[PDB]
DNA sequence: ATCTGTACATGTACAGAT
DNA sequence: ATCTGTACATGTACAGAT
DNA sequence: ATCTGTACATGTACAGAT
DNA sequence: ATCTGTACATGTACAGAT
């Protein structure tokens, strides 16, 4: 049942494979061009990112996420009023004393829509900017569709913002050595508006595909002399659950795949043992995610995993009726079997 | 019994007031010495400093009074041929190492006397501190300080060879950790540097001053501080286990009969340190060493000890082929010696922990 | 004026002390 | 139970060099 | 600075076994 | 029905060379 609707979401490898190739000959030329051109961004480098590169990308290979991080020493923050997630930066970069997150995406913006009219042996174009949003985005045809996200980023090697001291809660899971030294990683800052056009918004992308690929309280967790767990499975499954849903409903347009992967860092948080994510018990671990996620909808609190008083499901940020329809659509899928599992 | 090795342990536990006051003067003369490798003509400089063995393990019993560091040098140009199939030991080929080669060939003992002697030279223009040079030893790389902080302390300088690259192929099927710490830490740490000190055996054999011989104790120590299949073992948010009071029982237990019987000289802390690896790796769960069943797991490890000496087999646990029980390294006549002591001590509630 | 090896500054796991 | 000294990893300042 | 070579993690695909 | 072993594929870390 839910093994057979996994059956369905598992991609293909030669799907993977043509669309890969695909994929890297355009992001190469595109991180050679702010390289080579002493542009800007020179010292620009690669971070994959996102479901694909985490391995639970379902259906289709056909999204892919792709970090440009560029270290800045000194860069002086200052939270933009209580949010959390959000700041204003601080002191080659002169034509950006505030770091302007609009002037910066725009210029990064527009060397990449010159790069991409050069190409012609790909059929790519740059999707019409969405306000606020952080991506320059990628259209790409194989025959097949495929985007792809640019993402500016800032890398800071200082100790990560006082609004994560209390984030990042895996002492009971992955430890205090793993917590401890992945807060000695960088932080990253990202080109995402507020409501405005200076503020920046932290990634820890970084972060959150390192516990995907180290996810279990056993090192030997998911190994080739481990045991399997279903916990990216119970991912993919709920993905899908949201996924299949924001495409009839337009009153979902709010919600996103980020939502359910966050409740699912808190359920792994909750849960830490290896055995209560036993692939045996594939539908009562999925039930459980969706009894979280209705309480998360209920209450209207599903707090920023890094970031703890930064709510995703705030009144400000989604409305309470889109809140209450998403808990219908969920609460009738589940007690009756996941029809919408069947389209 | 649960509460007779407890109280052992309460007497093998190191007092904070004694790690603070030889703390402060090892690093001392560590640091000088360090320091002094790095000026002028030194053939050393670029040497670095690693902390190995019981005491930075936290295994350490009884007293502060003997630490392990390694002073590593990398080396790039780096050519390894094997002695004889032993897996362990190593000519190397291949520049202030100049003075030190001899055809292609880096010397061992050449590169080991420069370095003591340097090292000779820097202790004696040291004043804070009542610190000598012990006689050097046959078999053993390390300078050893012999020093006189009131109560006696050594200090073991190892001198490394530092290579980068893959390790060599006689430790392929070593480490056998995938069942207990997993496949990624094994991948991981096999990209860590290895290690060559000097042999400096005194046996008369061919190639005697230019053996080289494998070190894995940063591996080791690295395995010691992260010895749980649960990332959460002996963590603040997890649980206690048992595995390192088991290992400083073992130490203790060989320690004691080594002060007193001079027929067990060919035994050494790296031969149970090496048998309980091989225990973490047959028993990995962390259940397998709940601080409850701290008794029988110090028994099993007895037994298992007991089984690689009656059988004269103890493989390194880097180099599988290599034995550290072969008749070629330690007599029969030893191993049934330490064997009937042991047994004792098993069967007459371990009265040699009294003492 | 700028560059950089050396060592201070900061943070916290481990484990002894109280 | 909390308090606390050492070891250690990484970030960053700057005297002396260039 | 840039780039290839190597090793093995993470995956999918499928036949034979269970 | 699931498990197991081999073959096939991409992603990612990092040594060494240029
Ligand atoms: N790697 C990475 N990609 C990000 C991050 N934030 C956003 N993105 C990428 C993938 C997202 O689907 C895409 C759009 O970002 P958002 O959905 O947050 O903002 P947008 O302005 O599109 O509108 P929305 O808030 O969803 O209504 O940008 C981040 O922190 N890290
Ligand atoms: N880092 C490191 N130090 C080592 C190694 N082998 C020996 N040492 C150092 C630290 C020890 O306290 C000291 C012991 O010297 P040896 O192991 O050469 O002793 P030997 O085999 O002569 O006699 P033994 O078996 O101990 O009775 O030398 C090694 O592989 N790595
Ligand atoms: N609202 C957000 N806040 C913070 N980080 C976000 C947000 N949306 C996305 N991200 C980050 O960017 C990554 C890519 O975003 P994206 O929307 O492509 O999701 P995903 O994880 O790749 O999944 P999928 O593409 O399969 O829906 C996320 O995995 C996450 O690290
Ligand atoms: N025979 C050996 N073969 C390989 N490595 C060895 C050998 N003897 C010692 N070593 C390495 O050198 C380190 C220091 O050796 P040493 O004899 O001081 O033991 P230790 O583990 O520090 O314990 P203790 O000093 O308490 O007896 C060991 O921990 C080990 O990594
Ligand atoms: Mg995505
Ligand atoms: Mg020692
Ligand atoms: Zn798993
Ligand atoms: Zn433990």
């Amino acid at each position: 049942k839910l093994k057979k609707v996994l059956d369905k979401l598992r991609l293909k490898r030669k799907d993977i494979s043509e669309a890969a190739e695909t994929v890297n000959k355009v992001v190469e030329r595109l991180l050679r061009r702010m390289q080579k051109r002493e542009s800007e961004f020179k010292g620009v480098e690669q971070l994959n990112t996102g479901s694909y590169y985490e391995h639970v990308k379902i259906s289709a290979p056909n999204e892919f996420d792709v970090m440009f991080k560029l270290e800045v020493p000194r860069i002086e923050l200052q939270e933009y009023y209580e949010t959390g997630a959000f700041y204003l930066v601080k002191f080659p970069l002169s034509h950006f004393e505030v770091l302007s997150a609009t002037k910066m995406l725009s210029k990064f913006r527009k060397i990449i829509k010159e790069e991409v009219k050069e190409i012609k042996d790909i059929d790519v174009s740059v999707e019409k900017e969405k306000p606020g949003s952080p991506a320059v985005t990628l259209l790409i045809r194989n025959p097949e569709e495929i985007s792809v996200d640019i993402i500016l980023a800032l890398e800071s090697k200082g100790s990560w913002p006082i609004s994560t001291k209390e984030g990042l809660p895996i002492q009971g899971w992955l430890g205090t050595k793993v917590r401890t030294n992945l807060r000695r990683e960088p932080f990253y800052l990202v080109p995402k508006n507020a409501k405005q056009g200076e503020t920046w918004r932290l990634s820890f992308s970084h972060t959150e595909k390192y516990i995907l690929n180290n996810h279990g309280i056993e090192k030997t967790c998911c190994e080739s002399s481990g045991a399997k767990c279903c916990r990216k499975e119970c991912l993919k499954l709920m993905k899908y659950l949201l996924e299949q849903l924001k495409k009839e409903f337009q009153e979902l347009d709010a919600f996103c795949s980020y939502h359910v992967k966050t409740a699912i860092f808190h359920m792994w948080t909750q849960d830490p043992q290896d055995s209560q994510w036993d692939p045996r018990n594939l539908s009562s671990c999925f039930d459980k995610l969706l009894a979280f996620f209705l309480e998360c909808l209920r209450t209207e609190k599903l707090d920023h995993y890094f970031i703890p008083k930064f709510n995703l499901f705030s009144q400000e940020l989604i409305d309470r009726k889109s809140k209450e329809f998403l808990s219908k659509k969920i609460e009738y899928e589940r007690n009756n079997g996941f029809p919408i599992f069947d389209k």
